[PDB]
């Protein structure tokens, strides 16, 4: 027997005639797209055939092989549908109903407290779902970049835990939600910041990434770690948005000092400093799509999906989807964490880092917020999405009444 | 083929005849007891036979299908391996490993507030198991009765849920944690109690449950309703616990008269026999086998594991479990969240009721509570069964380090 | 091919039918008693036998089968050299030459303490030994009964962990060395005594065996279990030394006042009646002959080695014997720990407890103490046995230098 | 008859002639390591037979004898398992568990004390083994080099006793363990430190040692003596350590004036002076791997198990191992004693010279101290180690419940 004849009889028609959109066409219906990373190999190789000639454009028993051989493994488990959600087409004809039905729902307030988020249309809205395996879907405007503003705290906070653990992390920075009456002081009773997901933590989890190098280093190890998570899809970074967010940080500013007198930093932190390292790390940018894969790696365990590189220890990534649970949609979260149940973080451009584990990562924006400071559609689209589809963190796999469950062909 | 007999060849095991005890073995190694109530035809064909044969002991393939014909899609999935924990042997023995563990660990103060409580051995500590499938374990004092306590404030909102739904339950109580916060306080800023499982909130919703009745129906129809939890396993009730809980009983009184002068309860309320009722539920008891039943009922759904009966409603099941994570556990409900990240609830008689979602329910005894109130030993055991096992609500269950994973076997 | 047999033939190879004599004298060559009880079928069959038979007295092959088919096992390792000590005539002759040693230390004073046991004779010394397979040796005085005193103290410690637990005696009395120290203090910093070989950890153990009946019933339940210790050897009892003791025992009164006060004691002790159920456990009689039983069954991980029987637990007996390792012999615990490194613990009736785990236990017995209140030849006696044999618990059991290892064979 | 084509029908499956790589995996297997000293000739040889690259390389018979012939008696024993751990390699199994057990303890504190030791990582953690027959294991950061520290007190009282004998080494320093917030004192009741294992007895040791000879021969030889305890393996000296050491020692000087004015030291002392070979001697580095050695070789009665040499005498070794047992781990020592039972030693750097007589050496290192001073994850694996093996000192060899005994077979 042998692995690539026995896939290729498979997408053959029972014959010797494969043509080369036919074996794209079938493998795009698996949901990965060709410009995943780990089928590189693969593409090439139809490039180079593809080059051959031009009175193709066909390929044998041995010249298929010849191309999916190196990604043999991968090619294999995505036509045997072997994938976190086998019938991702399907899927993806839900996931376009919510789409279409959180469409509908043009309330809310574009944040306007800087220009940079002020002209964004409020009509933009994009969602973008990577799942476990790498399977890609979007439907919206999700190619144009936006700020992650928040969205970051829970990556940075990864990114702290990944490399110091959670013991030293958490002696600058607690663990708990706050909630909702006190959802104004700065400190817990222990002196420090409530979680990394307030602004607070967030400003405290920022002084402690890669103490000892400048504030250049400090910014570039981000973002080769930003980097790692998308995949290498797209991460960049709106000046215009750091410049404004930096004249205007006044309660940031007035967090800095109270947290500066309160000794709430490492030892050498130079709190200023770290204000604007902050504000840079808001501004960073991203789409849905990159975004997307970057939630999918949270909800892989720390492996980005469309590299199968790992990013952040299993620590890193438990603690930080444990936060994002009670913590991450600011005074919503309890309510969040009742109804939909899922680790997000949203931010003020509109964006709401999702994650179900072992299942997907996703990204949704809508520049309009409530008035809680979350995407009104992003947070339409959470509410349906959980109301179709047993992904709420307390459904259970088994006895789920009558919510779909894409995991299964049945 | 044929059901019966393929089984009674992988038990046969090249002799024809299966002798009694043989397959008794092999059913008990799965983890399932042969008093399961789903086995109940097999096991009276089985001694029945015994009766009106020789002295046998051994089943031919016709009477080995006579016997198992009518259990035999349980009897299956249990001998192929099927169950939700395969390996239940090992698993057991590291239960065994946790239990002896955290039996060197004293302190903590047995609760004497009552002397009903005030009575019980430091030294007894029980822990039982009951999977999604109806497997059980228990180690030490799993047989010795005691009272629920605060463990049923998350079975009678669960009640309260399936009878009257999440809309109606929670216009008279929040579903938000305290935190570590203040829980001194009785009501958010919507002037209802927090969180079903703080004393006022389960106050509360006990004056939810079958309003019309008296109490001694009320109090039939919330045993009737754990007896099926608990598949009709041991639901006792204390009233030497329930005088010396209503006869000093202040604090609870000081909340019934604040949540009535705030409008708390539905209208016709009599708020005095609500606290009554309230402390008749408190003083229910249970054994950690029969509670750890409880826990897989909301393990499995809502579906009791070793009945197949439907108890209650997944939405119910759902925010209960949800409530659980974040505030079960006192003021350690987000320490509790963070490094456990299981549901659960602690009593004050020194019981953890236990819930890893879609695998099983636990029960941990132990009298002795820390500082806040939760069994020391089951705080204990508790932290390392998640040490050890990818149980955590945000363990990711393909990448999982050097944490075991029990429903593999690999 | 039979046991039977070839150990028959083992003993015939020349002649054929064994004389019973010749049976006789290569059995208690072994170190093995006649009156073992674990023979006891072996030797009522030859005695019945030497009835049945005016012939003889020789026992052929069948004959001797008949005989010691029940005891063949035992009898097996006894003749196959498979014992502990293989060359136990050797090793006796060596016990008889440090006996003879210590015998001709003629320092010390006899209790005057006490008006009875103030009535034994410098001269009276004995020394026995029990293997942890049964084999017996004795020399000099070692049928005089005479009373436990401390030496009870590891016995009644044992039975105590052994029925309660490790952890719940521990909450009543620590676990760490007397010392030089404070060696007129009761309490630890915790408020607990010491450990338990100290008059105050011994008064409060005492508390803690058999609660809730009479001390009538208390004695016989210690009592039987000393029986068992030692193969149901003589274990006796002396009012004359009990009475005494209770009316000149002001020190233990005010321990035992002191321990009340400091509520050292289980809820509900009585504790002037502990008190006389603690001079009665000191007054209880051994022989060195069946003390040395007790202490072969602490060598032996609980089991009596002339019954087989399984008398504490293994995590009873490591304790008793960690404990008496640092606190066994008074003020000379550390430097007999240094020295002897053997666990250890003496009596002021002139007795020393002696263990070598795994290999033998022993009792020394001569009234007269030295200032530190141990036997002047039980000292001697315990330091040249030391240095003749590779025992020391810190010797090598490869590397050993001029000492004599007895497990190894001439 | 022969004996290394015996071993090479063993190491052949009876066929053709024996791949290199196969001889060396089947020794790799019996927990020898090829750079094994005692080995050197058979390496030889390997290495020589297989410089013809030219071609190879398997051993015919004849030429597997030419390597082996040399150590042939140690390679049938290791073949043959007669090694003190047979099955060592499900062993070393067992020893990767309790080592990832341990290592999620991450509580404690890194010494700040000095600049040296609050340079190294909480995140380093290691363990090795080398039992008395020179099997070896590691896992972890076992080949990172630091401070022996107190960890040296044994080392050099055994050189001392070794070089001085019993008799002169105490007429300076005692040989008990003072006991439990007891440690303030400085001087028993003689005016002599109370044991070696104390930083008073310890500098008294220091002075003791190659009396007449400069601090720089003194130092000298004792690292060459620790050089063959080690097998050769890592000895190093860190001078940051040494000159913190020594600029920061005011309770050391404390201490060395207290000793010179009560007349502690031996005639013509200079006493500043020896507390700066004291301060060198704490300095000295090692690895895990080489302590583990060192440890081995006091396990083995003092022969270096990797070489066969004798070290140290065996008055000086089991000496060593007392001392250890009851005074080796600070106010620990007597909890350590009772619960784990083995002779023990820890130091600030966070490493526990650990020795399991007869059978094995070990060291681990993790930096993060408890309040007593001692390695959190170190004292954790020595209670996993003894609650998984019956290698507690007073564990019966024969009669031992739940535990697994390495040193046996099937
Ligand atoms: O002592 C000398 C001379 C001397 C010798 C050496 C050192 C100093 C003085 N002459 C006396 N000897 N005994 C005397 O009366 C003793 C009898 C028992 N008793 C106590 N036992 N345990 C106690 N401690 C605690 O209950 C908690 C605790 C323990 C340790 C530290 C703090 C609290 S008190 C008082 S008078
Ligand atoms: O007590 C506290 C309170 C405290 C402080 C901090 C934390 C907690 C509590 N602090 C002190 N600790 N040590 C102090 O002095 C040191 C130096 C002198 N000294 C001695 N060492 N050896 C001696 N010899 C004998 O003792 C012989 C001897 C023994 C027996 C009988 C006669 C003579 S003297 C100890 S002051």
């Amino acid at each position: 027997p042998s692995l690539e004849d026995l896939l290729f009889y498979t997408i053959a028609e029972g014959q010797e005639k494969i043509p080369v959109h036919k074996f794209i066409t079938a493998l795009k219906s698996t949901g990965l797209r060709t410009s995943d990373p780990r089928l590189k190999e693969c593409m090439d190789m139809l490039r180079l055939t593809l080059q051959t000639t031009s009175d193709g454009v066909m390929l044998d028993k041995d010249l298929f092989k010849k191309c999916v051989q190196s990604n043999i493994v991968l090619l294999t488990q995505a036509f045997r549908r072997k994938f976190v959600i086998p019938d991702f087409m399907s899927f993806t004809s839900h996931i376009d109903e919510l789409y279409e039905s959180a469409k509908k729902q043009s309330g809310g307030k574009v944040a306007d407290y800087i220009p940079q988020l002020a002209k964004f249309s409020p009509d933009l809205w994009g969602v973008s779902v990577c799942t476990v395996d790498g399977q890609r879907h979007s439907t919206g405007d999700t190619k144009v970049p936006f700020c992650l503003q928040s969205c970051v705290k829970p990556l940075k906070y990864a990114i702290a835990v990944n490399d110091l653990g959670t013991e030293y992390v958490h002696r600058y920075v607690g663990k708990e939600p706050s909630g909702l009456r006190f959802n104004k002081l700065f400190l817990n009773e222990d002196d420090k910041p409530h979680n990394p997901m307030v602004n607070a933590g967030a400003i405290v989890v920022t002084s402690l990434i890669k103490q000892g190098v400048n504030n250049a280093e400090k910014f570039d190890y981000v973002m080769q770690f930003l980097n790692k998570m998308a995949g290498n899809e797209y991460v960049g970074f709106s000046n215009a948005t750091f410049q404004s967010e930096r004249e205007s940080g006044d309660r940031n500013f007035a967090i800095g000092y109270y947290l500066k007198e309160k000794k709430c930093f490492p030892e050498g932190t130079d709190m200023v400093g770290i204000l604007d390292f902050y504000f840079q790390l808001c501004s960073i940018e991203v789409t849905c799509e990159s975004a997307s894969v970057m939630a999918a790696t949270l909800a892989n365990g720390g492996f980005c999906p469309i590299t199968g590189e790992r990013v952040l220890s299993p620590e890193a990534v438990r603690n930080t989807l444990s936060l994002m649970h009670s913590c991450g949609m600011y005074d919503f979260s309890g309510q969040f964490a009742f109804h939909v149940g899922l680790p997000a973080k949203s931010g003020v451009a509109g964006g709401i880092l999702l994650v179900v584990p072992n299942v997907m990562g996703m990204m949704c924006w809508s520049p309009p917020l409530d008035k809680m400071g979350n995407s009104v559609k992003g947070i339409h689209f959470c509410h349906d999405l959980v109301s179709l589809c047993n992904f709420h963190n307390y459904d259970n796999l088994r006895h789920f009444a009558k919510k779909l469950d894409p995991r299964r062909e049945g």
